[PDB]
């Protein structure tokens, strides 16, 4: 049932691929690899989520295993794949003696513990007596080489497995794990885009009561945005403040948690995709698993349009592996040839597709000069194109003062193609989707706005009506000290200020209560290092002076602006060296350090910064201080909510 060694044997699998992914990236490649392992060897491969099974019987596995794991927290395994982490990190000496495995670890060198998950996992496996086969792969999203790094590790391991297994090669060739059987009569027992398959007509009374049941990746709660405003005084850039209403359900979130927003690709894009392949969005269809191991991607049956709009991540960078897997369905002989050369030349792919920021469709239109690919099966796509993942946003509202509502401040990703000037702006999906709503919620003449794409605000069967979207809440560790007296140091550049908006709202709804009688019992010094380009992207500028008051002399916000006219750039990490002594004191007083935001280089920087502050302050070596910081990160006094 949920037993590994048992599942593999009963199904006669001769190769087990395991993935421990959080945002589908590892699941994505784990699949590219597993599929290509049947593409050249036709091995019956079981590509499973290291989260659905139980690994007690791991050692009893009779095949060789591929592990695709990503890194989180501080060398942490993706959540809901902790069992695996425990087991592995626990199995004693020679406890996996029979295991033959090879591994690929996705990570981002801009965080400490680069590829820590997989580094650790292979440290234990070793000690557990298992035998690693090829070299240990490290994808580095930091430098944006993930894909090209996978390609490399891939080639290698493919060679190695060829030997170990004495496998004969063959020409590549796609094999569906399902049974694609077109249909005719759209039933209500099927899906038109409903996220989870519980939101099916044949399944809750539209006008019902307080929705229950655990809501999450498997079952998201359709919630309504009850408020939305723009946050930037800018002309180009824009950032949306959204207020979802979760009262209709029993979702109790904490301050510091995250919100997972399930999108639906742009309309201009879903179209560009259906076109190049010459697909009929209406084509109803269904997917039958060819065995208890293959799990159905999404709710089925369904129409092709719904799957391209609600199920398939069509937008985004193109994997060079997807080109190599297309030769089979080339449109014409001249294509099949270029598709090949490209699928083989690291550089040429960059040059002709990657550096130009094409999307699957954009890319293939390019190669064929508009020549349609009526040869690509849908089954192919449903297994060859990544599933759409919800995007996580730091919760900007306080649970204490906004228990029922969830705030989400999300900067819109939407920049000009740096290569093809005449080309459409590189847009993110969930961000603009929120904007289209925000714009439409307020009654703005979108036609006059600079919006880049347009979304089906109605949804499945007007399931998204009243500006709703699928959502759930991820419980995090990002928490404000227990003792309302402990000191607090917050560092959140731009977007990353969100967790501190909560922190303050929260620390205010509190001091408020204590004032309403209970006798306000002190309140530690809270410092917030914010930072943005200028005064047009200054998040919630208007709000801080208000909080500053209710907080007494306990609050203090230091600001830093980078893009400020005639002024030397300045980051929040700079203001730290500026305010070092005060910082150093707050720390010596037990303060808590919170670093949130997008750490392109903000994690290491801010870290290096606090190490500078400490080394200097304690008058010790730079390595010593560094250690000191690591000890805090380990204790929990230095928390990071960076992406
Ligand atoms: C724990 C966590 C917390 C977060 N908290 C916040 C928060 O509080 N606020 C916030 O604003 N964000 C936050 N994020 C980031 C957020 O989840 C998304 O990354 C962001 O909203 C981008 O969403 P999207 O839907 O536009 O992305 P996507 O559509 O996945 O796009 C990502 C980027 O790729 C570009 N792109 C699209 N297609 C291509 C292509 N073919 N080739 C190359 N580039 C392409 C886009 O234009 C965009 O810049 C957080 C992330 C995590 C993991
Ligand atoms: N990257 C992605 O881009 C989007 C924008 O996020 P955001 O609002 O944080 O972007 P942002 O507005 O560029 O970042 C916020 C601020 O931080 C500055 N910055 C850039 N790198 C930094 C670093 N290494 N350390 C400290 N500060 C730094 C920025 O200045 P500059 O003007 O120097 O960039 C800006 O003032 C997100 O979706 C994110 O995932
Ligand atoms: C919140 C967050 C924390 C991360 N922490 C680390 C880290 O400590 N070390 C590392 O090498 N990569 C880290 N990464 C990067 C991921 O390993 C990398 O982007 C990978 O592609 C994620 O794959 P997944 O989406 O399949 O999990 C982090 C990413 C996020 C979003």
């Amino acid at each position: 049932n949920r037993d590994i060694a048992q599942v593999v044997t009963e199904n006669n699998k001769n190769y087990l691929v395991l993935y421990a992914s959080q945002t589908g990236t590892a699941e994505d490649y784990a699949k590219k690899f597993s599929k290509e392992l049947v593409a050249k060897f036709n091995l019956n491969v079981m590509c499973a989520d290291v989260e659905n099974y139980d690994f007690e019987s791991l050692n009893d596995v009779p095949v060789i295993v591929s592990i695709f794991i990503s890194t989180y927290g501080e060398g942490d395994f993706p959540d809901g794949a902790v069992n695996f982490e425990d087991f592995i990190c626990n199995a004693e000496a020679g406890a996996l003696s029979n295991l033959r495995y090879n591994m690929f670890g996705l990570g981002n060198s801009t965080y400490e513990f680069f590829n820590g998950a997989a580094k650790k996992a292979e440290k234990h496996l070793s000690a557990a007596g298992a035998i690693r086969l090829g070299k240990l792969g490290e994808a580095d999203d930091g430098a944006g080489t993930t894909d090209e790094d996978y390609m490399a590790w891939k080639d290698s391991i493919l060679e190695v497995l060829k030997d170990e297994l004495h496998l004969d090669e063959q020409e590549a060739k796609f094999t569906s794990q399902f049974q694609y059987t077109v249909l005719n009569e759209i039933t209500d027992s099927m899906s038109l885009g409903e996220p989870s398959a519980h939101y099916l007509p044949s399944h809750n009374r539209n006008a019902d009561g307080i929705q229950l049941g655990p809501f999450d990746l498997s079952q998201p709660y359709i919630a309504p945005i009850v408020k939305s405003r723009e946050l930037f005084s800018s002309n180009d850039r824009n950032c949306i403040h959204s207020e979802f209403d979760l009262s209709g359900s029993n979702i109790k979130y904490s301050t510091g948690d995250h919100l997972a927003v399930w999108p639906s690709n742009p309309l201009e894009k879903v179209e560009q995709f259906l076109s190049i392949f010459n697909l009929d969005p209406e084509t109803i269809f269904d997917l039958k698993p060819l065995d208890p191991t293959v799990k159905v991607p999404f709710p089925t049956p369904t129409t092709i349009g719904a799957a391209i709009k609600h199920y398939l991540e069509i937008t985004g960078p193109v994997s060079r592996q997807l080109f190599s897997s297309l030769i089979q369905f080339a449109p014409n002989a001249d294509v099949k040839e270029k598709l090949t050369l490209l699928s083989k030349d690291k550089d040429q792919f960059a040059v002709e597709i990657t550096s130009k920021y094409f999307n699957i469709a954009d890319a293939l239109k390019y190669l064929s000069d508009g020549a349609k690919w009526d040869t690509v099966p849908m089954q192919f796509l449903v297994e060859s194109v990544p599933q759409m993942t919800p995007r996580y946003y730091s919760i900007s509202s306080s649970s204490l003062s906004e228990k029922q509502t969830v705030h989400v401040t999300s900067i819109v990703e939407n920049f000009p193609n740096p290569e093809l000037p005449d080309a459409p702006p590189v847009v993110g999906v969930t961000t603009n989707l929120l904007r289209n709503i925000q714009l439409a919620q307020n009654n703005v003449n979108i036609a006059e706005t600079n919006l880049p794409v347009h979304y089906d605000l109605n949804g499945p069967r007007k399931l998204f009506a009243n500006y709703k979207l699928p959502v759930h809440v991820r419980r995090s560790n990002f928490r404000l000290p227990s003792n309302p007296s402990t000191p607090v140091i917050m560092i959140g550049p731009g977007t990353g200020v969100a967790p501190f908006r909560g922190f303050i709202r929260e620390r205010v709804a509190f001091l408020e209560s204590q004032k309403k009688g209970g006798n306000n019992v002190s309140l530690g010094k809270h410092i917030l290092f914010y930072g943005s380009r200028n005064t047009d992207d200054f998040l919630y500028q208007d709000e801080w002076p208000e909080y500053a008051k209710k907080l007494d002399g306990s609050f203090e916000m230091v600001v830093a602006h980078s893009r400020l006219p005639n002024t030397k750039k300045v980051y929040v990490q700079d203001k730290l060296k500026d305010y070092e002594d005060q910082v150093f004191e707050m720390i010596n007083n037990g303060a808590f350090i919170y670093v949130c935001g997008d750490a392109k280089g903000m994690a290491k920087g801010v870290s290096t910064a606090l190490v500078g502050i400490l080394s200097r302050g304690k008058s010790i070596t730079t390595d010593e201080a560094t250690e000191l910081i690591k000890m805090l990160k380990t204790s929990g006094r230095y928390q990071e909510d960076v992406w």
